[PDB]
């Protein structure tokens, strides 16, 4: 069973599965190859005629895992993965600047519905929508009472959409990934409407690296989310992540990782290194970007990609964005899941005392914080094996000594206090503008890991397993995606709080949810609060 | 959705045909090992079972995938998040789990007498199950062939749910026992496939890796006694990737230490009767207790914590001992192997990088009754260049790290290539007019790092992906062995494939051709391997 739109652009071919027509491949922007290759997207100018979306979309080129760095069998499996058959296979492809839209069947061009534009997460390296299908959460906006259209879209992940360094600045060619964006969005206010949309209530969603992105969204161009004179976007979700303080474009790490590229890729000596990358061959450009060191590796948290200010479309470290109020400030709702850096603490494993946190960190992390400064911070957390990550578990879970306590810093600093450190900022710059946050703990007993970073993809985008966390979330969700409040539209079962009235937030449970103050791990958070500038990663 | 019905001599069961196959997965063919039948050897059921739904997907035994207290952390860590019970349950995956296969025509009935393909999956004896092995492009390829059979895999016990060692499973007669489930199901066979439309004096047995070792094993059990209420149980084996595997006492120093382990981590240490104590501990622990030992997956690599030892009834001696003393059930036989057998199992123990480190990860690991002196003139008959490694023929590319190739050709040499010729050579003494085919898969030659790795041929040959020569002629060789006893018999083959003791050739089998050629490459390390194969006792 098939269906046509018919849009300015060209006209698609979906499915009409159990009550839910699926475009998937739709394309937004032209292919990025070539000559486009390390260039920002490009809307298409002439009409692209009649696609079929009956299909699986594409990805984008995957960074799984470094093909030059870490542990040999990663290194191999990481080269393995990008020969020609596996690439194929996945249906990966430079060619990959298309989106997904899902809608409830029958929905016609005469249909006005609120629109949820969803922005995956993989560390800015891997990613794709292709395995994020909004049956489900469409499904249960009918049966709610408040339908949406569903846009899932791809971006450019790891060398093809974050590579930086001075060259790529002086091309306009910074955060590539950002501008794939921006461009679906204003492809959305443009296209949308034929597919039954109202494109003035579009609700961004993201996790982790999609979450950051939102902000990014928010902050691109000063705070200009304006298009034709209209806003692409009326509100923001946030799952794990927000503000990134971090180096210019053109800083050191940023440069180190263009050079170290650019050698692999065979391009060293040559005139224009930037013009030289797009000659490179695919296999070998994709082996030479994924060189570099990965998420899934010692390095962990320390991203080779990722946003980085350079003055234009990301103004300034996305602290400053907020505090000098350059971004589109919109209700907003931010969460994080309970044990946000218990994944992130597993591979270093031998960092296992604050001197060698620091260390870490000094290697790493943070270039522009002494020794002294990371001490401080690091000593906010005990040694006590009782206080670390996954919280309130007692002695149990310590994968190695040291590890809960890692994980609470890294799941704290880069998404939980960071989280509250965006929220105050917000709630002073902009106090007119309304925030709910949340904390998720409905996988409270897992060993090891706990209620880990991503779990809300399980339980919160696709409702597994159903219970009161797939419930109340969902509903609080679409109910902000149709009335911009999560608690008006459908009837809701606790009345979530506004963020900055008390600062409390809710908990949520499998069983059930409670509001709490969001004053946890204060010490820490007050150092991070005090001197997040010398957090720029 | 088209169900087919099976009345056979044990209960009824209900089955899918789907474009032209009819499958009956989750058969029942013995009673569940759980209780006071953990740790046991398999039992037939007693009692008709009744009409069972098998149109879904059956079980798996419970699987070691990573060790839960062994290797580096991260592994420990997946290691034992995958025994949760919500995991478990998810994959099908528990002690329940004596079921098989069963694939067929559609149409066939109780008066088809079909020859019988009897498949063993391979796990390194520590993990696997018939859940992912579906013979539907097999028997579409029999079936377009007009050499139709019925196709039966098996699951079996595996880990330590499977291949527990030590006095106290000897004493208790409970040695080998996933080699007993293997048995009971071939007898099972026996009894009750006539009535799927089977002719049980023609099953022919097939595996790979772990699974073509226990094809041998089958040959071998109970002093090559392979025979049921008169009958053999088996007329045709085909090994992929395995045979021989010489190896110390179910009752020796690493099985007992293996034991001591598992049965202290179970919280069973000094109680009166550990084997029995063990039969109480609760699933979850039991499952991670067995899996705290070392895993193949990490540098232990192919020194196994479990596998099949002699026990002196089920396994009478070290297989090598065994074809040597002709006590084996001497079937006209297949045997092939990959190009590039060790790549896999070299990648993990990447700091064994010379001589030096290779002996004495031997000694360390693999090979308690071999000393240095020997064990340094075995890998002496290795060259150190570069080109002489596995990836077999690639010259100077492949080297994942400084020795890997070198590693690579000795742990695959060892253990499978040349095993196979040792036992080849062997079996045409003590058998002379038993015949053996036998060859070398060499169609992913160029794959990166790995060349035709292990299990490369469950995709090739089993799956037949992708569509090229080697899955037509491999397949058709294979088919025609099961239907007429020979490969070279049924359907008309491209090239004749020789008996290999006439001149002790092969097939060389590509991704586009076969070649016919001499089985006597890396001449040197065969010859110390052949003469000395009683070190070699794992
Ligand atoms: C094959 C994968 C299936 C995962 C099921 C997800 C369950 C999530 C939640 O809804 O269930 C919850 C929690 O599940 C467990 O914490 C483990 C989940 C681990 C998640 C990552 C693997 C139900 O558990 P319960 O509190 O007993 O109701
Ligand atoms: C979805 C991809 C898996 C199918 C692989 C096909 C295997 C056999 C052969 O036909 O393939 C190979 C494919 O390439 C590599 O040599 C081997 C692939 C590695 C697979 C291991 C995971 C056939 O090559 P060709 O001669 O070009 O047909
Ligand atoms: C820990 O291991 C990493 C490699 O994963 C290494 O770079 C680092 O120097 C080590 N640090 C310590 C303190 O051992
Ligand atoms: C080693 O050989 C001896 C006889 O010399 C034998 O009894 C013993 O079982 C062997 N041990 C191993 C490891 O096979
Ligand atoms: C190689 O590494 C393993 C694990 O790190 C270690 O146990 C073993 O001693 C090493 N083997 C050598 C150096 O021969």
């Amino acid at each position: 069973t098939t269906v046509n739109v018919n849009y300015p652009e060209g006209e698609v071919v979906g499915v009409s599965v159990l009550g839910i027509e699926s475009f998937r491949g739709v394309p937004f922007a032209q292919p990025p190859v070539g000559n486009l290759r390390l260039k920002p997207p490009v809307r298409y100018t002439e009409n692209i005629g009649t696609k079929d979306t009956t299909g699986i979309g594409p990805s984008c080129p995957q960074m799984y895992l470094s093909t030059g760095n870490g542990e040999l069998l990663f290194q191999l499996v990481g080269n393995l993965i990008n020969i020609p058959l596996f690439q194929t296979a996945t249906l990966s492809s430079e060619d990959c600047l298309t989106l997904n839209i899902q809608r409830p069947a029958g929905t016609t061009s005469n249909s006005s519905l609120p629109v949820l534009f969803w922005i995956f997460g993989g560390g800015f390296e891997l990613g794709t929508n292709q395995y994020y299908d909004g049956i489900d959460l469409l499904t249960e906006g009918i049966s709610l009472g408040e339908p949406f259209i569903f846009v899932a879209i791809n971006y450019r992940v790891g060398g093809f959409g974050f590579l930086g360094g001075k060259e790529i600045k002086a091309d306009g060619s910074s955060n590539l990934g950002l501008l794939d964006q921006r461009i679906a969005l204003e492809w959305v206010a443009d296209n949308i409407a034929s597919f039954g949309g109202d494109p003035s209530k579009v609700t961004i969603w993201g996790e982790s690296a999609g979450s950051i992105s939102v902000f990014d969204q928010m902050a691109l161009y000063g705070g200009n989310n304006k298009y034709k004179g209209k806003a692409l976007f009326r509100g923001g979700i946030m799952n794990s992540g927000s503000v990134v303080p971090a180096a210019p474009v053109d800083g050191v790490k940023a440069q180190a990782i263009y050079d170290h590229v650019v050698s692999e890729a065979g391009c060293a000596g040559t005139s224009d290194t930037l013009a030289c990358l797009r000659t490179v061959d695919y296999t070998k450009f994709l082996t030479a970007v994924n060189s570099v060191p990965g998420i899934v590796s010692y390095s962990s948290i320390a991203l080779s990609y990722l946003p980085r200010p350079d003055g234009v479309v990301l103004i300034d470290s996305p602290e400053e964005i907020v505090k000098n109020k350059q971004y589109a400030a919109v209700p907003m709702i931010i969460g994080d899941q309970e044990d946000e850096g218990t994944l992130f603490a597993v591979l270093p494993n031998n960092i296992t005392s604050t001197a060698k946190i620091v260390q870490y960190f000094q290697d790493l992390y943070f270039y522009n914080a002494t020794k002294e400064q990371l001490t401080a911070f690091v000593n906010t957390y005990p040694t006590d094996i009782t206080a670390g990550s996954p919280f309130n578990t007692g002695i149990f879970n310590e994968l190695y000594p040291g590890f809960k306590r890692l994980a609470a810093i890294l799941g704290d600093m880069t998404f939980t206090l960071a989280r509250r450190a965006f929220l105050q900022l917000c709630s002073e710059v902009n106090p007119d503008v309304p925030s709910w946050s949340y904390l998720a703990s409905y996988d409270y007993g897992f060993p090891f890991l706990g209620t880990f970073h991503a779990t809300d993809i399980l339980q919160v985008f696709y409702g597994v397993l159903p219970n009161y966390a797939s419930g109340s979330i969902q509903k609080y969700y679409i109910n902000f995606v149709t009335t911009g409040d999560p608690n008006k539209g459908a009837a809701v079962d606790i009345q979530w709080p506004q963020w900055s009235a008390k600062k409390n937030i809710l908990q949520i449970y499998a069983t059930k949810a409670v509001i709490v103050a969001d004053n946890f791990r204060a010490k820490s958070y007050e150092y991070l609060y005090n001197n997040i500038g010398i957090f720029r990663i």
